[PDB]
């Protein structure tokens, strides 16, 4: 019972279909047999035409080689043996799987290139060129893929990260084997950026300014400032302060505060315009991060004048009841004659101290003329007899403000 | 020669297979024949055993029955004569068709509910239950299959259309017959919605408000406005303009413009912050479609303060050379006798207007003292005897604002 | 800022199996310079399908609205119009081709069919005629029939698409009396489609075969004096024929008797094939005869099958023996008186002589001694019948003799004739 | 302020197949004041699971980062603190519980599978055993099986998710000798995911067929005087079955002749079936004889058919006529003397007798005249043998006549027997 070789050899796909006949053993009354191990619940012998099948699905994962030792034997116990060697052959029917070994919780604003996000790695089942993957990181994300190691990645940033610009990412791995055909999977990881204190708080205006009105009640508000901060959290938060003025340190409590938590400018006394000009304030936005970050600006305040004061008369010197006696001019002169000078001044500025001196009432009109603007007495005409010695004149002194005030004297001049 | 009966009747599904014997006629030697016209193409009469097959495929849509005349004749010239009616029964191997005879070019949004927008029929080449055809649709579009008369239908609406949420729709007509078992058929149509101006446009921001530094040019850019419109077309086209003021009418023109195109908004004349310091304005922005629809904003013109205005002595008056006399200042003063105070203004705001006095020039240094905030000459010690009689002092008055803008003053101090 | 198109003339081809919604071609018009950029109206210009194809007029974009049909219509030309905010307009054509898809599968259509074939029809026979259409354009049309399976028909196609079923063989009806024959039509489009018809064929049957007889000669055995109007032996003749073609009777055509004796000797009855004789054979009469049987059948014309068959009449033991010398007296007896007293013992008294009608050991005759007066004295030979002196007779002996003979044939059982010899002596 | 949480502990349920990135809750901690309006920063606080969930320390919204499985992980706990610019807190606890998906599909696992089943195995032995896995848990981890075909197999279920392939039918490897057995599992969950195996079965030959004969009576002519050990016909029995149980064995067990005999008249080759014959037959020793021949099968239980044969020896010419009266001398003569001179014409001279030992065309016996002295005296019966005077005896004549009689039969080629006759006047 010869047969025609000692050795088989057949090559199958480990797809090939349950019930396909694999080889054919033809050596005409004998029988087949396996002899000793045969995996009979994979493959089938027909004892009588020798015809080996397959009788279930192939796996390449679960076993690669099949060894079968076939036995022919006639109607006499002749007897023969021979060897089938079944490599069953890999084909590309697992797609690749990712596990993510390690995610980093969040990475910082400040975190330099090269740092590392996630720890990957990557499985294919299959063997060869049917399990190299290739992966292939998805979208305009600052990371890159490095291959620590076979099948061992790293997820890495290779660009400088701005919580400000981006919070957040959408990566997307991708796994790609190089089978034919090839088979790929991919899974989708969020990554955050924590907020560092990278930014200070910068005010709106580089400088402030404001002018109020002097007479003012205390407590009220006179202005207001605002810093952004393009952090979040503590490290984006401002409070506002006072540091530094050209007032006393210890009366600068009595001028100004400021609402560290709003801003508002508070004046916290009745300005004066005649006792304080301006004053100058240095104000400090800060956040409460650690550190802290802070701006520094200059304020200015001029307090606006208001006609709160009324004129006063320096020359000449008044009597209580107001008169002043000036009682030796002379007849001798022609017009143009000075009998006296009236100064007067007042503690305002501008309009408001705009000195105006008009003849509010005299026992003789047209004798004398006055200076709207010097304050000088003077003879408009010569004087004629028929003009009485004793002459009353009254003066008023007027501020160009609206409404104006004035201050009012008697000068007594007889001849 | 007699057969059992003399008319036979049976009843044959159209798919019948070839070559099935339908009916066996027995009447002993004879030969059968087909007698008149028969469709010997269809059936074959075996001469002795008497049988009836199908020599091809049958099919209800073309004949629906065969009446087939038998003669059965002796050896002798004895016969006698039969006759063979088939019947065919309708079997459901024909699916539904579906026509479609008109489909509407554009259906507006504003289109009611219940508008025709497309014209179908069905048609089935089977018979009784197998052509009875139903008509179902897709119910994600807002549309309703209207069962029209026989076997026509109607698509039209049951909702409202608005293209700003989803322009077109993919509309499938699935046609199925009510046979045993039942067959289908679809087709797609696809309808664009139109647009109609049923949008109004709307300003990017709630309202607006820019700062303009005095002494611009004319001509020149001071912001931009934007509007945006969810319609497309003549419907989405903005058109802006100015629709009212604060200021007059009449002048409108000759300060703000506003490009209709672009919406940027032109400044017509130099601006000055001493005769207007700001003005608000109202704009609208409509769609170009007939009717139109239109919006409204409200922009703050703010005319920023510069340095631009001199500050003007008022008190005292100067000589043409910008001179003042004060002749009879006592000699026999005490210190801070106040000789004289300047009065000044300046038009300006702010820094620009806050005045300080200085001390340009002296014929005698340290003879006069001048105060910087009040400008109040005054004398800083008693006059020596060896002091001049006649003294210059050359002041002047100076802002805070960058360039600064001062006005002179030459005093003549005589004692 | 006047439009421009691209191209004065656009080009798109589509399968016709292009799903309904799909952007075909995406017009956009615009500005001479590069640096600015425009916005248009688009719209239809000229007669334009419309109900097929939808143009947005801001995108541009052209769009299907149905299925495109190959079959229907081939092409589209609609003229676009782009129009700015002013009046100025441009002006472009688009040419729209479908591309025809193998979607049609291969129609068989069989025009006539043969009512019958008989099996005599030579080859190169037209069994059937049929067509194939196709509803595809172009290679998708272009049509492969092959038939079914063993039977002997060939596929002769012709001018346009008919098709003619024609017998290459020869036919044979009792090998084959019908064939079921499919045709597949397959077109050659990538992918194929292919649809297939069956149809029946039964061949008629003519009379091409004559009887055969199951032997070539006959030979029956029948003993005589047999009963009459029984049957001797049977014939059978086969006809693989069918219907009138195939129904065997059997005559007698003719034979070595006489006309009116042939009647009354045998018959053959011509449904079953026996044949009966008549009457009672006799084998002295009749030793043997031959005859010539005729096998035919109904058809027109017949066909006929000759066969001898001959009959020997076997001999039975119906004859007794007869004794022709000497003459019998009404007694039984003969005398001879003329026996010499002198004559030497041997010598020849007389020879009694005797036949038989039958034949072989039944006409096989023996002399056997009755009984006699004198036993020994005379001794006959047993089958010559010589009977003769065995010994010289003493004077003593009485002058008268009493001789009983019998003649005894072979047969079973032995028939027998009697005879008394009465021999006296003188001087 | 004091934050203050809307509830102390907060419940979501997430489909497995939830996608990465979205929302899963936001948190927002208050002040007891409903006019009051504040914010708070919040913080994963104790034991988390920072790698599947993130919480944002401003909006306050947990949101996940990994794709769900709810195989792996069922449900997940947090505990959340929310902390204003003081050091006030407050703290709950988000209890997040995944439902399960069909996302995963039963695999069939066939645990053995028969070597082979013979056609005789009962109806319910079982073929195959195999169980069906589903990763899912609930109403998606229970799978309904069936195969497909005719096969004569039914799945019978086992105890836990295990089940059995099993017969319904008998089997008949004559009829089929395979089966292609598709197995379909299909989960209960919607939508509902199937998968199927297939496996191939080969039923194993018994001997439950008996050989039998091409006819069920045989007849056979052979011609006499032929050969010892010529092929005179042969018999072929067929069996369905294969192999040791299908193949045929011929012998001869009866016959109607002598058993001791038997073996000198007739053989059969046990491995072909051809009847030899083992000597030469002679039709006048025997006509015909009858065999009753045994086909059987080299199996356990063997089957055996019998069949008779019947053997006709056809007759040939072989034996000549012999004469039986009258007896002749080794000169071939007989003497009839004593004939009357004064014959009447017709007178019965003798009448010949003759045998022959064969049949049919062979014994036609016919008898003859090859030579005579005088031709026209004697008339001889061409079927009677009767040798006669035809007619009277003339003076010229002479006394002793001599007649050459033979007698023939019909066969081909004739045989004859020869005598003459003196005959005296
Ligand atoms: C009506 O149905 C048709 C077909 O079902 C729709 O056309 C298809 O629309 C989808 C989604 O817009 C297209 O997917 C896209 O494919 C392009 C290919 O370049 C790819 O770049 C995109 O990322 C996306 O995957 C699909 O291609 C398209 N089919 C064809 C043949 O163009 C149509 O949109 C439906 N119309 C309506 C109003 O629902
Ligand atoms: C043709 O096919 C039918 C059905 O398969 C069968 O009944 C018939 O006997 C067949 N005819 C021949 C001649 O084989
Ligand atoms: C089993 O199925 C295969 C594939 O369809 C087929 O080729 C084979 O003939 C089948 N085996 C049997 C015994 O039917
Ligand atoms: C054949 O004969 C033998 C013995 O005579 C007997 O055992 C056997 O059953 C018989 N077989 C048949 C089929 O009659
Ligand atoms: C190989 O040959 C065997 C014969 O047993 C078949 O069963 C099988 O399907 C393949 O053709
Ligand atoms: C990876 O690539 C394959 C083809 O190579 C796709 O089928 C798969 O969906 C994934 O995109
Ligand atoms: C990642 O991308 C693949 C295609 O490359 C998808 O199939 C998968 O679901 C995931 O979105
Ligand atoms: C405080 O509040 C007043 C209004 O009461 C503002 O005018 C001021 O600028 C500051 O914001
Ligand atoms: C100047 O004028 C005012 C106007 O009322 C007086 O009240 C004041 O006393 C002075 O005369
Ligand atoms: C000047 O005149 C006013 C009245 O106008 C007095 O009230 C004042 O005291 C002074 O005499
Ligand atoms: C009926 O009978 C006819 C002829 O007898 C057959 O050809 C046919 O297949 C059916 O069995
Ligand atoms: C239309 O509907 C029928 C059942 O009514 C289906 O069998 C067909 O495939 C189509 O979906
Ligand atoms: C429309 O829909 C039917 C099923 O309803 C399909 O069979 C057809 O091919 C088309 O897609
Ligand atoms: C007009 O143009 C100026 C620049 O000239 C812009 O700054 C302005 O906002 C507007 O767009
Ligand atoms: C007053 O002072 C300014 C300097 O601030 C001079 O530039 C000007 O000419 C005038 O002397
Ligand atoms: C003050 O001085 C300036 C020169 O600096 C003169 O131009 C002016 O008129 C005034 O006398
Ligand atoms: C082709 O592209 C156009 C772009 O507008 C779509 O409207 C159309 O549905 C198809 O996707
Ligand atoms: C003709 O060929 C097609 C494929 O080319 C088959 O699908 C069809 O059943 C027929 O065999
Ligand atoms: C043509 O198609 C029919 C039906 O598909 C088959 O029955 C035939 O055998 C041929 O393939
Ligand atoms: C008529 O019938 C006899 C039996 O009675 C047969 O022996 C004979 O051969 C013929 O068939
Ligand atoms: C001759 O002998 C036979 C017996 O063989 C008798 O039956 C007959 O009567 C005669 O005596
Ligand atoms: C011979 O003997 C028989 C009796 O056996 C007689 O019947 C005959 O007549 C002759 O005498
Ligand atoms: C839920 O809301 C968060 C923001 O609170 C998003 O980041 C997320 O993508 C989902 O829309
Ligand atoms: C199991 O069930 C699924 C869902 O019906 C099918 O898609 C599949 O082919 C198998 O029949
Ligand atoms: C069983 O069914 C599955 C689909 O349900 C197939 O993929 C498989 O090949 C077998 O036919
Ligand atoms: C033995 O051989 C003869 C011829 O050699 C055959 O006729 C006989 O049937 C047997 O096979
Ligand atoms: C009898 O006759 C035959 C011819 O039939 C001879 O061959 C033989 O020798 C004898 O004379
Ligand atoms: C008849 O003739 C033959 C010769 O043919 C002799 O052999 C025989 O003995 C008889 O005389
Ligand atoms: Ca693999
Ligand atoms: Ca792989
Ligand atoms: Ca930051
Ligand atoms: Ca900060
Ligand atoms: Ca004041
Ligand atoms: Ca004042
Ligand atoms: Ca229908
Ligand atoms: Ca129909
Ligand atoms: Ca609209
Ligand atoms: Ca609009
Ligand atoms: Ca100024
Ligand atoms: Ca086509
Ligand atoms: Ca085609
Ligand atoms: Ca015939
Ligand atoms: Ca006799
Ligand atoms: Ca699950
Ligand atoms: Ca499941
Ligand atoms: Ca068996
Ligand atoms: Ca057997
Ligand atoms: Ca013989
Ligand atoms: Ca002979």
């Amino acid at each position: 019972p010869v047969f025609s070789q000692d050795v088989y050899r057949v090559r199958l796909p480990e797809d090939l279909p349950p019930g396909t006949t694999v080889l054919r053993l033809k050596a005409a009354e004998f029988t087949y047999s396996f002899l000793g191990v045969a995996n009979k619940a994979q493959f089938s012998l027909d004892p009588i035409t020798g015809d080996i099948v397959t009788r279930q699905s192939l796996d390449f994962e679960e076993v690669e080689q099949y060894t079968i030792d076939v036995e022919a034997k006639d109607r006499g116990s002749l007897s023969s043996q021979c060897k089938v060697i079944i490599e069953v052959l890999d084909e590309n029917d697992n797609r690749p799987e990712i596990i993510i070994t390690s995610l980093s919780d969040q990475i910082s604003e400040d975190s330099p290139s090269g740092t590392v996000v996630a720890l990957f790695k990557v499985r294919d089942r299959d063997s060869g060129e049917n399990a190299e993957v290739m992966c292939s990181l998805s979208g305009n994300n600052p990371f890159k893929i490095h291959s620590s190691s076979n099948n061992y990645y790293k997820l890495v940033t290779d660009s400088i990260l701005d919580r400000e610009q981006t919070p957040g990412y959408n990566v997307t791995i991708t796994a790609t084997d190089r089978g034919k055909p090839p088979l790929s999977s991919s899974t989708t990881i969020t990554l955050n950026v924590a907020d560092v204190n990278d930014n200070a708080p910068v005010f709106q205006q580089q400088a402030y300014l404001i002018n109020v009105a002097e007479n003012n009640q205390p407590g009220t508000s006179i202005t207001q400032v605002k810093a952004w901060d393009p952090d979040v959290g503590s490290n984006g938060l401002v409070s506002y302060s006072i540091i530094a003025s050209d007032l006393e340190p210890k009366a600068l409590s009595s001028f100004v505060s400021v609402n560290q938590d709003s801003g508002v400018v508070y004046a916290q006394r009745a300005f004066d315009h005649e006792q304080i000009r301006s004053f100058q304030l240095t104000l400090q936005a800060r956040d409460q991060g650690s550190p802290a970050l802070s701006a520094n600006v200059s304020m200015r305040v001029l307090v606006d004048d208001r006609n709160d004061n009324a004129p006063r008369v320096l020359y000449p010197t008044l009597e209580p009841d107001g008169s002043a006696l000036f009682d030796m001019v002379p007849r001798a002169a022609e017009p143009g004659y000075l009998v006296t000078k009236v100064v007067a001044v007042d503690a305002d500025s501008g309009h408001n101290a705009w000195l105006s001196y008009h003849v509010l009432q005299a026992s003789d009109p047209g004798l004398f003329s006055l200076g709207l603007r010097t304050g000088e007495v003077r003879t408009a005409r010569a004087l004629s007899d028929k003009d009485a010695a004793r002459q009353r004149l009254l003066v008023a002194v007027r501020d160009g403000g609206q409404p104006p005030l004035s201050a009012t004297a008697t000068l007594l001049l007889v001849f």
